[PDB]
């Protein structure tokens, strides 16, 4: 002995480095357009709140998508109105693993390709069948309604994207989001918050 | 061959688990007070402005323990006014590790220990010599100021803490933090979004 050890990579947990690409090298296509299963507020908590006495809690994954632009990075959104944006996701089937219905989910929506998946950003919590979430399981809330799960989806240095239609794809920026729960809603807005501990190569 | 491989734990990035104590195991004793370095506003940015000419930017690390009640997540904080609250942290020396610099922090200011810091959960940057802080480095701001490095600190089953009399250490339900910036301001009141993605195991 009296030989020294190599040190070995900082745990990922301590430091998570994460690989971004400019915008420019990525690109759509146009598919048909995808259709909102609900067709108004009424309807979305009805088919909760019928949903959730069949299967139980909703679950809903949301993958977050990176981008930069003269290294500042953008988060990849789907526009379907004026002022509504959406990350690409939605609900899982019962006893489907979580991220393989991510990357089901991202294919049906985006698909032109292998999803790298690992690692969770946020999780956040519906307590009641109304529009209020929470980033933690408010007390004595023993049934939330709805559990969304976000993750991080790490982008290859190209990619092609297929998108509906209907849909319009957009890249924004950390400072567009920021303390813009008004625009984006309460977990959109927390992105940038949720993705600063994060060491972003920008190449 | 032929032979199948027994799975590996799921990712850290991907499931990180943090074990987590009744707030009833946790005790405090008092110690000498503990007076802020800089007296006013005034003083504050002004030695800001000295010291970055000096040294350059600011580095700040600052630990988030968390306890629970009722299986509630609490994070600790130290009361130092009526609406006055800081996490136990403060300026590393320069060239000095930053998870070393903390431990020295939290020792100085909780030392009854050998502290578990093993994630980073956020990083906040301070542009100007100006109160704004940001989750992410502002578009053409190649020069901050001010550079603040989040961790959670892990605490063992039981601990006795060492408190400056000046200070109150308090335990505070993510309810009370979450969206109460002007109670708590930016960072501390984002921190229920930057615990969302921990996977808590209330013993």
């Amino acid at each position: 002995f009296g030989n020294k050890y190599i040190q070995q990579t900082k745990p990922l947990t301590l430091e998570r480095t994460i690989n971004l690409y400019p915008l420019t090298n990525y690109t759509f296509g146009t598919k048909e357009p995808l259709y909102e299963k609900d067709s108004s507020v009424a309807a979305r908590f009805q088919r909760m709140r019928e949903e959730f006495d069949k299967i139980g809690m909703r679950r809903t994954v949301e993958g977050v998508l990176i981008v930069h632009e003269h290294r500042l990075p953008h988060v990849l959104l789907l526009q379907l109105g004026t002022t509504f944006f959406k990350l690409p996701g939605g609900e899982l089937n019962p006893g489907e693993d979580e991220v393989e219905g991510l990357k089901r989910l991202m294919t049906e929506i985006l698909g032109r390709q292998d999803w790298v998946i690992d690692d969770c950003i946020g999780n956040w919590w519906r307590p009641n069948f109304e529009p209020p979430q929470y980033p933690y399981i408010p007390a004595h809330i023993t049934k939330p309604k709805e559990h969304k799960k976000l993750f991080l989806v790490q982008l290859q240095e190209k990619a092609l994207f297929a998108v509906p239609k209907n849909y319009k794809l957009v890249a924004a920026p950390l400072f567009e989001l920021y303390d813009n729960a008004p625009g984006y809603g309460p977990i959109i807005s927390s992105l940038p918050q949720l993705l600063s501990r994060f060491n972003f190569i920008y190449n």
